[PDB]
């Protein structure tokens, strides 16, 4: 009854920068030309959320965040194909219009139509929310932190029906970024040693694709103690903390390896630690994968020395990832009892409690939260 | 016989930094264990070893440059087994004792007998050359700017004695840095486009490695468009110098390959280019490929924002060859005619024409210039 | 922590004799009096574990194999006085108690507690891991197979700390056995003349003792012809293959020399060869060393006037070493670059890649391959 | 004079094996260039002589045996410097040519001339005795059971003027053989136990030589219990014999010392009992020397894992004495008082009795018996 129509619900809206939620009352416009109206049934709260929300990420204002989530389709816009109302479908803040030269090569996957920049908008170039008559912008291709929202065609990973929604959203962002990782960027090779800088969500699932990497050794760094039990359930040899010692964290991993690191992911954020992780792999044949978004409008100064030697760094968007073509595979591999994400979820709660989430998060006692509605 | 003694002879001995070769005559310690005594046939003068010159590389003085060479063994120490009197050989700065990780490593070239350090000395941490009562230090395992030098087995390299020394000395440094920088570090795939910045010896060597690859396009980029016939010659489909637009090279670059710059290679030395190189590769499937050698202690400030994306940004040594290995391969695809190395060399002048060697060197009139003794 | 408790890892098992190799999870006992538990961070792949696989070499089943290695004390048992938890040792295969015959006679070296039978128990009788709720059985008072292990504190030699463990570990059979066959065993003397049967990892141990007693001559023997190039750059003068004749081996060996074979050593591992090497020795003045391990129930006929005519034969266990005694001095010799213990290692793989080391020495492309924990 | 003439006497001629002796009337050719023709005056009955006649030793027909003797040079042929007529010597069935490989190194003494091969003639090939026409053949490079022989000068000691030549006879064969077995061949240390198999003249020999060496227990078998007195009286601490148990030989004589055999003699030409010795002493530190001579064209089939241990088996040829220069030697340590020949010798009988001596080496009621002239 709703086809065509505007759409009212609610929306955890952000009408300005460093400033906590409001639950308004929006109107969610009908789906145009190819595009599709998705009705959220639950999302996660992933880090770069907040990374608006402190104001370390451009963003255009009044903005509704959330991109990691599973929902159905409500709605398709005209000329659509991929998808029909009913479908269980997942956001991709990742495009895939396939046409563009990232998408035509096997080894890129940075749509052209990525919100890279902050453009806050779909393909046209235009909102589809409005609250109180001035107009929303979208997040990242997806804004999920709504009962209903709209993305381009391109955007939508069709799934499998009976996918737990719950759980599945996690192939939205988290999971997939760090397991695609190791698994398709950095490309760990079994025996390996690798070192993951950062054990959130993203570094938990980083350790879980090296481990199915084939990785003899996983050793994971945080100052954060307690996501060390954490890490060595999920497949770290072994964890320990820049703090434990003195003695440069680069030192310290030869040292514990022989001088034999194949790998070193930053999973963190900070340009510290992305020095630090390049310095920590081997200077010929190590491999530095930095996962973590840096800070926006900020410069980075290391010694070029570290590269010369042999070193590759390199940076990872999804984890490598082809969206349209690998969402809907991984999620089979999830029905097909492969990974567990539930390891992952440490709170499920119902989408108004939004604001307790997000405290939880900031507070170090979570690693993925589900917002339900 | 001169195996069993001191031998004297000429070479070119630079007392201090930032002052001109005096050819002394000086004395060279027979071989020790698993050490070769080498004849100079005909050396070639590197960039590198004007960075010696110039004080922009550490060392120690009085030392012998030089490292790029083709010679003949005089004299083998004991425990020699790979190489005999008679030999035609190729001295190596990138050392290949096939024991350590690195040489262990099939992605590993770098072994841990390099000098990288400037410490000027053999394996066993002492010199063999001698001038006025003063001990000498060597170069990078090699120092062939003299009538003959000593090695440690793991840097000698034998190869055909049909090869004509004067032009197959390129593969103890130039060439094979610049070809191997294409085919071994960058792995240019067939049917892509590479830019490259610099266009001297190196730089046009890697045209060739590109050349090899099957690149559709390989753009050249110098200050000196005197340079761009000889691109032109060896395989570039067009030449360009930055001064030519205002607009950012990154952006010229994209605009004329239609943001498809699947590799870029930095062949100068200098932070700005390294920068610019990593900066002009797409985005997302971009490799970005260090050659030059960057200046003594200078930290490099970039932005994070341009790897994060998903460029991949790695260092090269002698073209990411296992030098053992691959020099004798390199002769003999030469001696097939896979390549020409011809075209690299501009002048061939006695020994004692040093400094002019290095004056063509500097006021870019001259790729290559080959001394003979 | 781990002390006093079980622990649960993972080891090569093998279920019964001519049958692959099964990783299995299996649990380790913690250290009973005079006991001590190791972790295992290298280990070499010797021929004699291939006989408990080929059936040619009794032993109980289950049974976990694998003798050479290095490791790090995780836990000492009751009374134990010789090591402590962190120190990095090498479990013996050949026992010192330092109180029966074998081990008070200056020239013996064969400690009761030597498992030569088949024993697959320690020194109380009882094995320490289990795998299925079935015990599983030791191997010459070692098994290394496996991440962790148990010995009696008479198996361990306490070795320097900064000792790499994938070199060392050749320390712990290979090596000191062909090594100790020619100086300890043998006593080749200056000036002889040698023949070794078999150039595999002990063959080329014992030519660098032949070199390093003061051999004149050292003739290597073996069928596979690519084992040549190794021996020759290891020490030997000349290397050959019973094929390259009809007439008798002895007959060559003895035309070859004049008639002046001093020592001939048989490290292969067949009856066949055991006489060729007795034959070949001078019929008066010759001495032959066998190292090679025969064929478990198979008797030996030969012609005895070999034997009345003066030569003397005798066997050889571990070089001639007592075991605690010597091989923390051979780490020490090696920690000062007395001999080169990388030249025997050719391929350094995952532990979990067990079945291609096998295949690799099976195949003759091998001579020590190292499995790394 | 004699000298130069053809000699007529009586010798004890064989013509054929399993037949009595016959004295016959013979003519002894004179001695040839480096020939000497020796009159002799006493010699011993050797079990080796024995074995000619019972058929398990090589030889050709008509021969006159008999090696073990002392006697007169009669003459002396062309070219002889070592001896003149008159002097006294003991005729070597071993030589010492002083020009073979054997000769030249100091531990070998099976000199190339050695008659092994059951010829029968001196070093030109031909023969010095004819008896009814036809030619009878020599013995062991001696034959000494005829009135004169003819000898090579390699095959010839001279000796010391006083010296009994009806006792020191015995250090041509027997007694040299047994004394050297334990002094030169096996060289039993002080305080070791010996194990002497066999209590005829050659081992009784052997107690001496292990009671010289400084042995601390000698154990002697021998199935005739008659031979144990004597045994007792040159050096034997206690003896036994193989039937006074069923258990094993080599566990009783375990049993016995405690598992510290060190050295086994053979000296009985058994192979059963070769391989009784060999498994009777300390598997990994015991030596067993063959002294025996083993039954020609037999084969001998025993366990190599006996030898694997570490036993170490050596064969001995006149108990290893470099003859020329060995047997003066032991004749002015006898003259010197060093050891005592009387005990050896329970009969001498005039050398028409030849039939009795033997009669009594077969029944077991001699030791040596000595034939006088
Ligand atoms: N590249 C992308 O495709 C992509 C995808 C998802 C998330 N991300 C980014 O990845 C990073 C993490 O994602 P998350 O969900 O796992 O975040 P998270 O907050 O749950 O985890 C951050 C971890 O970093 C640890 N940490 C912080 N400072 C540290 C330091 N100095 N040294 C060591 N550990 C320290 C924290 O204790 C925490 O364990 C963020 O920058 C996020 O924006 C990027
Ligand atoms: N990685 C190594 O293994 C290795 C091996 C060989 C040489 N090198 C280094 O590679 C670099 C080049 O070697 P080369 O011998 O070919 O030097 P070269 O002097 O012949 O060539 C340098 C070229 O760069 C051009 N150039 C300089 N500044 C420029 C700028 N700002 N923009 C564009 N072009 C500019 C010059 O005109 C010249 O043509 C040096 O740093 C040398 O030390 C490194
Ligand atoms: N005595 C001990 O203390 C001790 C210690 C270690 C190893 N070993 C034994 O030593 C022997 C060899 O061990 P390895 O570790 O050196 O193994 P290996 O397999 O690497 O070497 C065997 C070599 O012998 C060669 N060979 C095989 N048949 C041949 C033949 N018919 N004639 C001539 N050469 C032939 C093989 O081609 C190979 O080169 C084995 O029996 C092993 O059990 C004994
Ligand atoms: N190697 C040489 O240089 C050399 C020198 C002299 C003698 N020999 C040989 O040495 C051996 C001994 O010579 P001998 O002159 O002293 O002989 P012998 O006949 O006096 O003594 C043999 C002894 O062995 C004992 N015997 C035989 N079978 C027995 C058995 N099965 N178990 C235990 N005892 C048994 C006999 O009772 C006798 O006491 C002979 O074979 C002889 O040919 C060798
Ligand atoms: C069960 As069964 C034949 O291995 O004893
Ligand atoms: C010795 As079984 C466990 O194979 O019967
Ligand atoms: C034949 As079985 C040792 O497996 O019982
Ligand atoms: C008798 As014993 C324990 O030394 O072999
Ligand atoms: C004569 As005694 C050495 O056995 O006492
Ligand atoms: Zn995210
Ligand atoms: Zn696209
Ligand atoms: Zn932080
Ligand atoms: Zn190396
Ligand atoms: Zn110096
Ligand atoms: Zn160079
Ligand atoms: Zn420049
Ligand atoms: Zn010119
Ligand atoms: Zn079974
Ligand atoms: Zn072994
Ligand atoms: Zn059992
Ligand atoms: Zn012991
Ligand atoms: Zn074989
Ligand atoms: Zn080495
Ligand atoms: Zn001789
Ligand atoms: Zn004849
Ligand atoms: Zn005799
Ligand atoms: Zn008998
Ligand atoms: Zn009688």
């Amino acid at each position: 009854g709703t086809a065509g129509k505007v759409i009212k619900c609610k929306a955890a809206v952000l009408w300005e920068q460093k400033q906590p939620f409001s639950i308004e009352e929006i109107e969610v416009a009908p789906p145009k030309t190819k595009e599709v109206r998705i009705k959220i049934l639950a999302t996660g709260i992933c880090r770069t959320d907040d990374h608006v929300i402190k104001g370390t990420m451009v963003s255009k204002f009044p903005v509704i965040v959330g991109h990691e989530a599973t929902g159905i389709v409500e709605s398709i816009g005209e000329g659509v194909t991929t998808v029909k109302p009913g479908d269980k479908v997942i956001p991709l803040f990742l495009p895939q219009c396939r046409e563009c030269n990232a998408c035509r090569n096997p080894d890129g996957n940075l749509c052209i139509r990525s919100d890279i920049t902050g453009r806050g908008v779909l393909a046209d170039g235009t909102t589809r929310f409005t609250c109180k008559g001035k107009p929303v912008h979208h997040f990242m291709n997806t804004s999920t932190f709504t009962e209903y929202t709209v993305v381009d065609e391109s955007s939508v990973a069709k799934i499998d029906d009976a996918a737990p929604p719950e759980k599945v959203c996690l192939i939205g962002c988290g999971f997939s970024t760090g397991y695609g990782a190791a698994v398709k960027t950095g490309k760990v090779k079994p025996g390996s040693t690798c070192v993951v800088f950062g054990l959130g969500g993203v570094g938990l699932s980083v350790i879980m694709g090296c481990k199915s990497a084939g990785a003899s050794r996983i050793i994971g760094i945080d100052l954060n103690k307690d996501k060390f039990e954490k890490a060595m359930a999920v497949g770290a040899t072994e964890c320990i903390s820049p703090k434990d010692s003195t003695k440069p964290i680069s030192e310290v991993l030869s040292e514990m390896t022989g001088n034999n690191v194949g790998y070193t992911f930053e999973v963190i954020g900070h340009l510290e630690t992305m020095i630090d992780a390049l310095a920590s792999c081997h200077m010929n044949y190590g491999t530095s994968v930095v996962v973590g978004v840096p800070p926006s409008a900020k410069m980075l100064t290391y010694d070029p020395m570290l590269l010369f030697t042999g070193r590759t760094w390199k940076g990872c968007v999804f984890g490598g990832l082809k969206s349209r073509d690998d969402v809907p595979k991984l999620v089979t591999e999830f029905l097909a009892k492969k990974f567990d994400l539930d390891q992952l979820i440490t709170h499920v709660l119902p989408f108004k409690k939004i604001s307790e989430g997000f405290e939880l998060l900031n507070s170090g006692q979570s690693i993925r939260t589900v917002l339900t509605f």
